[PDB]
Order: structure tokens, then C-alpha cells, then sequence
């Protein structure tokens, strides 16, 4: 309750207090500059009043900070921006018009106005977004993608090669443009080894210094209780052992592998002279029979997700199905969980009853985004970029499903002790500011320590590292981590539309994570989180649509909502909103939309002329001959 509210409110805000007293404590110690300072380092810019960087992240302006970082994070952090316009005047004047009858058409035209002005927003920074992403691309330097494409789905021939067959074909179809032709190659089985080539130096690197401080017996094979199958207190031989057979086994599978039939899937790269004829041609539905020769745009070299390249395309589909079965599976069987977490939620003691139930349930959370990682790996997409793309999707799912729904069932019916539900909704106000609160505040000012790397790169220095310049390659500070940053405010978002015409509250809270965000993720994005692939921005339109759907959503439970006084005659004003709001989006989507998925072809004419004019002569053919061959054994 309200006393229990400002007493997590206090302990939240002291622990992320003395969190930031943490981070600035170990941010001016000397000898870890390596980590708190990636970047600058990965760009090679440096080498080997106390809070005074707070203002200091807000410099470098917008286009300064794109060529500084990369379009994608600026996105990422402009939603943030976004968010913080949209509610801003939404929380003043609702907080104004707190009247605690008319009180019916006072929320409905209130909802009425909220709506409006967010979509109002939201396609002016949709506008915004889309000239900036022209811009972006317009001053791109060349990367090999931008004249190859991914092709998949080649009918197969017994006598002809994969490499014949495209060859004819794309000779037959677009002569003048076709440039070279790279096969797939199925040998993952070949990166699951040299991955656990790598994990077995690792080991032995270690057990090596070890040995050489003193010598010493190991029984634990990498489980402690089901250890070595004896002592095998030495163990290197076992080692040398291993990376001898192993080192056979390579040798094997190159040997094989140079010359496997089987190692071919009917999907190769395809490389055009000029950007417009990668339009033209894999742009575009490419042959009469549209179930052969499948194509979309290639991924980035470092983007090829090498591992799902071998799935047969035939079997993605009922990969899909059953997935998104399990799914459905796995979202039913976390509903309990959660309910004992909202259980919980049930006298000075009770500062644990207001305080706990957020953090257990984020710990119950912790795991789920890697659940979903491995759940996309299994889905075909071949690409991180679109892996992250489905994997927040599903995440948002789960999460509107259970921490919402779920958590507002469980919570009426643990209250009730039919005409109840609607009195029950607003009262989780209360547990929903406590997880707010918890998941972010301090999670945030957490995050901003990098503990994990952190403690990772420092016992890779003092007990793992061998020798100079592999400090260099040791950070790995990971990407912006989309797959958790954008569906945790997508969600915020949510309980904002929902409770903002019935309780305003949660609105400052809402607001003061949007600032503490922006600013802190700015100041990481500055110094931190190498992006590890760079799109187009084109995740945009998922969060756009994800809005939207927010957006009608919460009408929709308005709606329900204000089934508490009986038939209040204004039900058909909530049911012209959706309907002005799908077409609103239909619209938009429609109107700008081609700007993000489509590359303009005009473009291409004049990026191709400009490219052509400042060169004429660039050997582009070796250029691009080399890439897309293989990660390990080029």
C-alpha cells in the first residue's frame, strides 16, 4: 500500500544511488579503463562535482553520434525520447483533470485526446525516422552486401551443379549484370568443432599457467560430482590427447569436405553489377513459378548466422508450427509462477510485502530472453538481426499475455473473497509501480556497472591471459541487447495507455525511468556496446505496429472498463476508436512504410552514378569474389 509504495520507492532509489556512487568509484580507478572505455578502443582513439559525466553524455549531437556509433542505436535511443514526449503532456493534463457521473465522458473524451496526440506523435517522428534513414544510407560508404543477395529454393538437377544451373539462369535472365556465385556449404558440424577446439585451448591454456605456478591434480571434469572417471590428477596428456584426435578429425572433414556432393543446399549468394539490377531481379517475385528460386536481400558477412543455413527450407514451415506451439505451451506453464509471485502481494513487515514480489518475478524473467534466443535459433531466419527481430516479438507476447493479464487476473481473484472485475483492474496499480520501479531503476543503474564483463575480463587478465593484444579481442562488451531493451519499454508503454484514463500515478515513475534510461543508455552507447551488426534500421516498423496494437488495446479495456455503471450510452464513441486507429495505421504504413522495406531504385541510380563517377575504375569483382565463403576455412 501507499506506505508500503514509498518505502520500496526509498529503497529502490538509495540502492541506485549508491549504485551510481559504485560506478563512479570504479570508473575512475586506473587500471581498468580497458573495459569501462570499449569504444575509443575499438576505434583506436585511446590507450592505457562527482557526478560531473551526467551532463557531459549530452553533447556530441545526433549527427555526430551516428557517425560516432552507428543509425540503429540512435533509434534505440531516440525511442526513449519518444516515449517521454508522448506522455509528458498526457501526465499533466490527466493529472490536472483528477477529479476523485461526469466523471464517464470526462475520461472518454480524456481517452480521446490521448490517442489523437500519440498518434499525432508517433507519425511525425515515423516521418522523421524514415528522412533520417534516407540520409543514413545516402552518405554509406560500400559494405559487400549492397550488390549480392541471398538466393534460396533452386530446383535441383542430377547432372548440372548448383553453380551451372545459376549460372544459365541469371545468364539467361539478367546477362550484364551477373558478377560471381558463392555456394552454400553444409559442414556447422565443422563450427560445433572448431568452437570446441577453442573451448579445449582455453582449457589447457589455463591448466598450463596453473601448472606452471605449482603443480596440481584435478579430478572435476567440468561437473565436479561427475568429474574424472578416476583422478587423472595431471591431465594434460588427456588434452594433448584430444586435440590430437581432434586435430585428425579436421583434417578429415576438410578432406571430405572439399569434395561432399552433400554439402550443397539449393541456395547460393549471387552478386549484381549494379544495386538497381539487385532490386530488379531479387526485389522481385524472379521467375513465372514462384515456389523455386526464393530470394531476399543477403545478410552482412559478420551477420550470417552459418549454423541455421542448413536447414532444409521444405521443413521451416512445420518448424514454425510446432514452435509456435511449444510456445504456447511454454507461456501456460510459467502462468504459475507468476501467480505465486502475485499471491505474494497480499505492519511494518509488510515493507517486504510491497517490495519483494518485483524482484522475485524479475528473477523468474532473468532466464526467459535466452529461452526465446534459443527458441528463434531453432526458427529459420538466418540472420541475427531478424532472429532479434522474432525473438522481441515473442517476447512481447509472453509478456503482455502473462506479466499483464495473468498478473490482473490473479490478482482480482485473490481480492475477491462477476461485477467486481472492473473495481479489481485499477487496484494492481500499485504492484505494477513496484515492478516498474524494481526492473528498472535499479536494474538500469546495475546494468550501467558491467559487472558480468567486467569481472569475465578481469579474471581472463589475472588467470587466463598468456600474452599481450589479446586483451584487445577479450571485450566483448555485446550489442545493445534490442532483444531486451525495446520489449521492456514496449511494455511500459502498454500499462501507460491502460492506466493512464483511470490511474495517473504511474505516469511520473513512467517518466523517470524514461529519463534515467535515456540518459544512462546514452552515456553506454557512447562508451560501450560495440554494435555487432548494423541494419538499416528496419526494426522500426515492428515497434510501430507494436504501439499501435498497444494503442487499441488499451481502448479496448477502457471500454470494458466502463462497463461498471451499466450501458453508459457512450460505448459506440470507444468503438469508433479502434477503427480510426487500425485505419490510421493501415494508412501510415502504406503511405511510408516502402521507405523502410523497399530500397529506392532512384537511389540506387544515383548512388551507382556517384559511385561510378568518383570510380570507374575499381577492380569490385576480387572484391567481392571473397566474401560470403566461409568463417573459419576461407
Amino acid at each position: 500500500t501507499l506506505q508500503d509504495i514509498g518505502v520500496s520507492a526509498g529503497i529502490n532509489i538509495l540502492s541506485a544511488f549508491v549504485f551510481f556512487i559504485i560506478f563512479a568509484v570504479l570508473r575512475l580507478q586506473p587500471f581498468n579503463d580497458r573495459v569501462y572505455f570499449s569504444k575509443w578502443y575499438l576505434k583506436g582513439l585511446r590507450s592505457s562535482k562527482f557526478l560531473n559525466w551526467m551532463p557531459e553524455a549530452l553533447k556530441m549531437p545526433e549527427p555526430e553520434l551516428i557517425d560516432h556509433a552507428g543509425l540503429d542505436s540512435v533509434v534505440y535511443l531516440r525511442i526513449y525520447w519518444l516515449g517521454l514526449k508522448i506522455f509528458t503532456p498526457i501526465a499533466v493534463l490527466a493529472w490536472a483533470v483528477l477529479v476523485p457521473s461526469m466523471r464517464f465522458w470526462t475520461h472518454i473524451v480524456m481517452a480521446y485526446a490521448f490517442t489523437i496526440w500519440t498518434c499525432y506523435v508517433l507519425m511525425k517522428e515515423y516521418e522523421t525516422i524514415a528522412n533520417m534513414r534516407l540520409q543514413f544510407v545516402a552518405s554509406e560508404a560500400r559494405r559487400p552486401d549492397q550488390f549480392t543477395v541471398l538466393v534460396r529454393n533452386v530446383p535441383p538437377d542430377a547432372d548440372e551443379s548448383v553453380s551451372e544451373l545459376v549460372e544459365h539462369f541469371f545468364l539467361v535472365n539478367h546477362p550484364d549484370h551477373y558478377l560471381t556465385h558463392q555456394v552454400v556449404c553444409n559442414a556447422n558440424k565443422l563450427a560445433d568443432l572448431v568452437k570446441k577446439k577453442k573451448k579445449l585451448q582455453n582449457w589447457l591454456d589455463y591448466y598450463q599457467l596453473k601448472y606452471a605456478r605449482n603443480n596440481s591434480q584435478r579430478i572435476m571434469v567440468k561437473l565436479g560430482f561427475l568429474g574424472l572417471w578416476g583422478q587423472k590428477v595431471d591431465a594434460i596428456e588427456h588434452y594433448i590427447a584430444e586435440i590430437d584426435k581432434i586435430s585428425k578429425e579436421i583434417s578429415k572433414e576438410r578432406e571430405e569436405v572439399v569434395n561432399d556432393p552433400k554439402a550443397i543446399m539449393p541456395a547460393a549468394f549471387v552478386s549484381f553489377k549494379t544495386r538497381w539490377a539487385a532490386a530488379w531481379c531479387a526485389q522481385t517475385q524472379q521467375t513465372r513459378n514462384p515456389t523455386q528460386w526464393l530470394t531476399e536481400w543477403a545478410p552482412e558477412p559478420r551477420d550470417v548466422f552459418w549454423s541455421n543455413l542448413a536447414i532444409p527450407y521444405v521443413s521451416l514451415t512445420v518448424r514454425r508450427l510446432i514452435m509456435h506451439v511449444a510456445f504456447f505451451f511454454l507461456t501456460f506453464f510459467f502462468i504459475v509462477p507468476i501467480a505465486f509471485v502475485q499471491s505474494l502481494a497480499t505492519f511494518m513487515k509488510s515493507v517486504i510485502q510491497g517490495f519483494l514480489p518485483g524482484i522475485a518475478l524479475k528473477l523468474f524473467l532473468a532466464f526467459l530472453p535466452s529461452i526465446l534466443m534459443i527458441m528463434s535459433k531453432f526458427e529459420g531466419f538466418t540472420s541475427i538481426s531478424s532472429l532479434e527481430r522474432r525473438a522481441a516479438f515473442r517476447y512481447y507476447i509472453f509478456n503482455l499475455v502473462n506479466v499483464f493479464l495473468a498478473s490482473v487476473i490473479a490478482g482480482a481473484a485473490f481480492e475477491q473473497l462477476p461485477k467486481t472485475i472492473g473495481v479489481a483492474i485499477p487496484m494492481k496499480a500499485t504492484f505494477f509501480i513496484t515492478y516498474i520501479m524494481v526492473d528498472g531503476w535499479a536494474g538500469v543503474a546495475g546494468e550501467i556497472l558491467m559487472l558480468k564483463p567486467l569481472i569475465m575480463f578481469h579474471l581472463k587478465n589475472a588467470f587466463l591471459v598468456k600474452t599481450d593484444k589479446d586483451r584487445e579481442e577479450a571485450m566483448d562488451p555485446g550489442s545493445i541487447g534490442f532483444n531486451t531493451g525495446e520489449p521492456r519499454i514496449q511494455l511500459y508503454f502498454l500499462l501507460g495507455l491502460v492506466y493512464a484514463p483511470v490511474t495517473p500515478m504511474l505516469l511520473p515513475f513512467i517518466l523517470v525511468f524514461f529519463a534515467l534510461a535515456y540518459i544512462v543508455y546514452r552515456h553506454q552507447i557512447i562508451n560501450v556496446y560495440n554494435q555487432e551488426y548494423e541494419s538499416a534500421a528496419a526494426f522500426w516498423p515492428d515497434v510501430h505496429g507494436r504501439v499501435i496494437a498497444a494503442l487499441v488495446i488499451s481502448q479496448l479495456l477502457l471500454m470494458g472498463l466502463l462497463g461498471t455503471k451499466h450501458a453508459a450510452l457512450a460505448a459506440p464513441f470507444l468503438i469508433a476508436l479502434p477503427v480510426l486507429t487500425i485505419g490510421f495505421h493501415h494508412f501510415c504504413k502504406g503511405r511510408y512504410e516502402p521507405a523502410f522495406i523497399r530500397y529506392p531504385l532512384q537511389e540506387a541510380m544515383m548512388k551507382d552514378t556517384l559511385e561510378t563517377a568518383r570510380e570507374p575504375n575499381l577492380n569490385l569483382k576480387g572484391y567481392l569474389q571473397n566474401a560470403y565463403v566461409h568463417p573459419v576455412f576461407k
